[PDB]
């Protein structure tokens, strides 16, 4: 469960203190981050 909190914290920083040139370019990065977070969470679930 803590992985989602960490992922949300990381994603929010991209906009909290920065103003990226175009917003649409951030969402692709967020999707890739979600891919990786899903991988890690899948491993964690499989352990049990």
């Amino acid at each position: 469960q803590e992985l989602q909190q960490i992922h949300q914290y990381i994603m929010a920083l991209r906009e909290e203190y920065f103003d990226p040139s175009i917003v649409g370019w951030t969402v692709k990065y967020y999707e890739l981050e979600e891919k990786i977070v899903s991988l890690i969470k899948n491993l964690l679930v499989a352990l049990k």
